[PDB]
DNA sequence: AAAAAAAAAAAA
């Protein structure tokens, strides 16, 4: 069945960032297929998409409705296997006969034409039969490359709700998850989580870790791991004529090159991972870090001598 | 039955772009099979084809006529299954015994010979028996590759009505759809929708989204998402000696290469999707974008150095 | 009964191209089974075969003769079903007891042996009993592959009339059909229809379309759709050293390769359908277009560089 | 009764090829059952078998004798139906009570055991009662596979007359039929018919066609249809080192492969039917053409490159 | 007692 009861509508901490998605889903559960017919939720990794879909399915089940939960990739696989075993009909009929269809991680429809076709047929029959549909994705339907324009058009033609985790929400979720666990809401602690968690998964994790080995524990390891990577303020921001806070946030040939440098150094000497440099610079997607390192590697006239100097300087006074 | 009552002839906002299709259908409903015997509607994705066919079927039902609605692909599938189970006769007889046949998305007859044969027989028996036929498609019968010349000849030999959504129509439909939400009378909403919706599905969607989270909300996210992709006016139209409005509309080795460039940059650094670059350049079909990017990739003497320069310049002052 | 009264002998516009078929049929109706015993009409798609057979049947009915109209494929199906239900005798007897037998689209007897057998028996009993027989086909009995030599021999042993739609006939039919709609006597209209209709179905269609949305309407869309595909005169006929009129009509390694090229380009960049390229080149059967494109694809030494050049040139100055 | 009076002994043009059959039949009519007791006529398709049997029956009727004409297949069917309805006795008695039994197309007794049994009994009772029997077939009793040895033995034990249509006969029949149609015996005409008709059915047909649309008409269409298929002399007989007249008649790895090739090409590019290639090569039974094409398809080392070359060459300079 | 014709086509 794949509907794990742990995920419920009541467990879903609501804030300024997911209120829309939550309420839309809930209300759709009230009247199934009546309104908000094709619901398309999308958000960054670890935003609560799966929790939401799961909970919806659980409610539907609780009310006696036919339900199917399934990932896009798993849909593809299953369909292919039914193709091999030649019971594709039973597959189709099974899918079309639901009262609620939950398809998580839709972005995995890229490149699979036949899957998109099968799901297209299913989507249509369900929609026309006034059955409820709820899809979830890590990106806006537009960002869906390699997805037939018909499917994208359908996705956009319904309700398009994003889940954005701003500070005001992450705070709510942190406090509430702390409360859920027999945790006490200290400010040093909350204030800490705020600064070092972007999504709900990191929050849950960190929190469990506190519940296991105390806050003071993490504080130190993290502090050192991070400050031994804070060679930018010590060296790059003094040598190059620039402010630190400036070299953290983006926005020019005077501080940008200082950043490219910083990243390069972090990667070359400190042996920090791409993810760590990314996290440290407040950068996202860990893409501009790799491309920036390649950038500093390409420009290599006498900038190379400078590089070498800064490198030796880093090895000597960084470890 | 697959005739969802939500779709009605009265719900069909009529304008300069779909008046013909609408009126032809309606009048055919008045006298079934008498005139406009084979009606063949076709249009771009999200034009109202399905709504129209649906409504027709609903009227026919309302007047006591036998009706069948079905997609081409679903017709194929069903037929095949009746083949496996050997009740193909019942299938045929069922289809031939209608007073109105609605076949949506006909373009899906390509490559299916046996289906085309079955539907050929059905089409003929119905036509001769003076029963009404209405097909819908995303392309002109000519554009139907892999469809037996007999079928295409039949399609063209009736009434061939296209649905084109010009501005004067999209305006009507926008205003009228707004009326439903008590949201008309808004200048900013209308002028906005005009600029950012091509078909009725995008209109419906956007509008629902306004009804949910206000106009001001969308305005910002969209504005930024789009203007951070507006690196053409800032960089490509200044470096290359060309006007912006010119680099938007097509029409030469002086501004075309500027566009190819623009698209390439958008895809490489901004990480924008094909659909987004397409939407941004006012291009359609998102084909000339991919082929144009491949074009700039193929010509790679010293144009490569130039490319690199423009790329670094983009990474630095675009994020 | 399947004899739709709309089709009549009087409705059959006669010209240099169908006079023979028409008069033979008519005269045979005068004396049934007396002379012109087995009539075998054949022609290109949309030539009036069905109209003629229909009208014949209607006359026979009008005079009190037993009549059966039926397509070959439908004959096969029916026969098979009578086989399943074991009432094959009633089927046979029913068919043998007519005064006139009309079998449309005979070419569909290919591969069906048992059907050919059943129809063989019927044909014989009828012929011997001096009853009238009229068959229609899209090809000369010789071209009938997979049809038992006995049947073909019988087909050829009667009257073999073809219906060819030359210009002098299409003109007559166009003028007369224009008279059918009370819309008439336009030189631009007639001269237009002549140039863009090959069979009577296209004529009827186009004309209905004029009666609906005026001539000026079609003129433009068609003109552009066609001239944006007229990249041959602009590029292929200038680059390659050849005349345009020459590259339209066939007839050598100096202009043939220019054509292969032209078609290839049309298909690759303009995204024109096979049917559209065919129509544009004045080619028929849309076969030499596909085979020609495959031809240019196979020869791919440095002809490939040339190809690429011509392609880029086309994308740039064709859209 | 199924004895159409159109067929008479007087209408039977006699020549070197059917004189024997004719005279045997006639004389047997003189003395019924006295001599030439079991007459077994056989010939190629369209030789006059049915005409002869018919005429015999008509004479018998004219003289007051009991007669039955019937095809073998129709005998089988009838017998089976009498089996279902349980009036098989009346059937038997009806058949045994004739003075003359005419069974056309005997070869259709293959695989029908019970029929062969019934007809065996009938044959015996009639023969013993000194009643006349005349069977007709498209093949020599030996060639009758799936016919009980008793029946074949009986067939061979009587008079076995073949009807062969040599030139000297076809000429007679052509001239006489031309005289029948109020035709003039022009030489180009006769000489034409000789070259393009093998059996009397083709003769009748062609002639009717002349009587309808003149000789000059056919001449052209046929000439072109045939000469556009005459790509053998132009290409296959020049490339391969061989004579044309040689490549027409059979009789070795030097000209045979040239023929296999020729046929293959005709089928692949010219899109000619099996019957047309057969007719063109002077081949008979259209069997060696299919088997020869399969032959050239099977041998496909570098013979394939050669094939391709010849194919391109054919497409280019053959259309 | 003899014995009909035969669909479309995954991702990597
Ligand atoms: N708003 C919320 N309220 C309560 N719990 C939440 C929550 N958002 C996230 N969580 C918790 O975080 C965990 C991860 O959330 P979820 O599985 O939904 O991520 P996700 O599926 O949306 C991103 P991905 O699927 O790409 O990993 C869940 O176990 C869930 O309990
Ligand atoms: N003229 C009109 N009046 C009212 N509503 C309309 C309309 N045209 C389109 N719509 C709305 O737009 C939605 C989509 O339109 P439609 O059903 O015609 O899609 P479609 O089938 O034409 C595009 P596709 O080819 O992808 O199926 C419908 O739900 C319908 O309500
Ligand atoms: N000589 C004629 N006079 C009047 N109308 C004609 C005509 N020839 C063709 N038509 C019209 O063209 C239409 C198509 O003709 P028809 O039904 O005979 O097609 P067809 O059966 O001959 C070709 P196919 O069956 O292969 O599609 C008919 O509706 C008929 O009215
Ligand atoms: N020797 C002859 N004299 C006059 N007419 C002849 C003839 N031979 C053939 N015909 C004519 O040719 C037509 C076909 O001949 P016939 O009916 O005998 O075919 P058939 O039965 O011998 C071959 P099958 O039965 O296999 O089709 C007949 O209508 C007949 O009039
Ligand atoms: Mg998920
Ligand atoms: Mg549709
Ligand atoms: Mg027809
Ligand atoms: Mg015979």
């Amino acid at each position: 069945d794949f509907l794990n009861p742990k995920y419920t509508l009541e467990n879903f901490i609501v804030g300024e960032g997911n209120r829309l998605a939550y309420e839309v889903v809930k209300e759709a559960l009230e009247n199934l297929g009546s309104l908000y017919n094709p619901i398309f939720i999308y958000g960054s990794v670890g935003t609560g998409k799966t929790h939401l879909l799961q909970a919806a399915g659980n409610e539907a089940k609780k009310r006696g409705y036919r339900v199917i939960y399934s990932s896009a990739d798993d849909f593809a696989q299953a369909m292919v296997e039914h193709l091999k075993k030649g019971t594709i009909n039973e597959f189709r009929n099974m899918y079309k006969s639901v009262d609620l269809l939950l398809l998580d991680d839709v972005q995995f429809l890229s490149g699979k034409e036949r899957t998109q076709i099968e799901f297209f047929h299913i989507f249509n029959t369900l929609y026309l039969l006034e059955k409820q549909i709820i899809l979830a994705s890590d990106r806006h339907p537009q960002k869906l490359d390699g997805v037939s324009d018909r499917l994208v058009s359908r996705f956009e033609g319904g309700i398009l709700v994003e889940i954005e985790l701003d500070n005001k929400t992450r705070f709510k979720i942190i406090k509430e998850k702390l409360k859920e666990f027999n945790l006490e809401l200290r400010k040093e602690v909350i204030d800490y989580l705020l600064e070092n968690t972007k999504n709900v998964r990191e929050i849950e994790g960190k929190i469990k870790l506190i519940k296991l080995k105390g806050f003071e524990g993490l504080e130190r390891k993290e502090r050192k791991e991070r400050d031994k990577l804070m060679q930018i303020v010590e060296f790059v921001a003094n040598y190059y004529a620039v402010k630190v806070e400036d070299i953290l946030s983006d926005k020019n040939k005077r501080t940008s090159e200082a950043r490219k440098i910083a990243m390069y150094l972090c990667r070359k000497v400190c042996s920090a991972s791409l993810i760590e440099i990314a996290r440290a610079f407040k950068r996202k997607d860990h893409t501009t870090v790799i491309h920036a390192i390649r950038s500093v590697e390409e420009e290599k006239r006498k900038f190379k001598h400078l590089v070498g100097f800064l490198e030796k300087q880093a090895f000597d006074k960084i470890c």
